[PDB]
């Protein structure tokens, strides 16, 4: 019914209050979802990212089928330059938060 949009590419750059997001899911099923996005914070400032995107993958790291702890641990090790292939699915996101 409610049709994903196709994937997009977001740089990001880490500052002083990190990447500036939550993410939820990573546990039995549900995908790696952006659920939160801090108010001036880098992903806020993308002007891309937003609460129902999907990460597919972190500087090339596939987290389609990822635990939440293994996508909270890629996130943290991804350096100062961070890489998202994002796909903002919001039907699926609603269906579990």
């Amino acid at each position: 019914e409610d049709i994903p949009r196709e994937p997009r590419r977001i740089v990001i750059h880490r500052g002083s209050t990190g990447l500036g997001f939550n993410i939820v899911g990573g546990e039995n099923g549900e995908g790696i979802f952006i659920s939160f996005i801090l108010a001036g914070g880098p992903a806020d400032l993308s002007g891309e990212l937003r609460k129902g995107d999907q990460i597919l993958s972190v500087n090339g790291v596939d987290l389609r089928n990822a635990s939440h702890e293994q996508a909270a641990i890629a996130l943290k090790n991804a350096g100062q330059t961070v890489t998202i292939i994002a796909q903002y699915k919001p039907e699926e996101y609603s269906r579990f938060e």
